[PDB]
DNA sequence: GGATGTATATATCTGACACGTGCCTGGAGACTAGGGAGTAATCCCCTTGGCGGTTAAAACGCGGGGGACAGCGCGTACGTG
């Protein structure tokens, strides 16, 4: 609900070296649509979306 | 032998203090009423965290030219006696 807690769990999964991508309201759509179609993909790497 | 600087004693000024006195204004005691504290209900406004979309305002870069500022002359108006 928070994307400040958001930004806490991209921070941990930062240092933790995790593939995420991310997604909410200050991501503009273009970016949102290359994230979605980033994770859609079949050869995607990222394994959490937040 | 005459004239001069310092030292203790007495009279006078001068603000402060002890005493006197009035009186009036503040304090002690009692009573009362009402102003304010407390409670409950209802409803509207504000808080913190988010989202989406428009769009006009804010930010940034760059040319240039108008204006701030420094320097110099002068003559007159103000300082000074």
């Amino acid at each position: 609900q928070m994307v400040r807690m958001l930004d806490i769990l991209g921070d941990y999964l930062s240092i933790k070296g995790i593939n995420f991508q991310r997604l909410d309201g200050t991501v503009p759509s273009a970016q949102r649509r290359i994230s979605i179609d980033h994770f859609n993909s079949p050869d995607s790497n990222d394994f959490v979306f937040l």
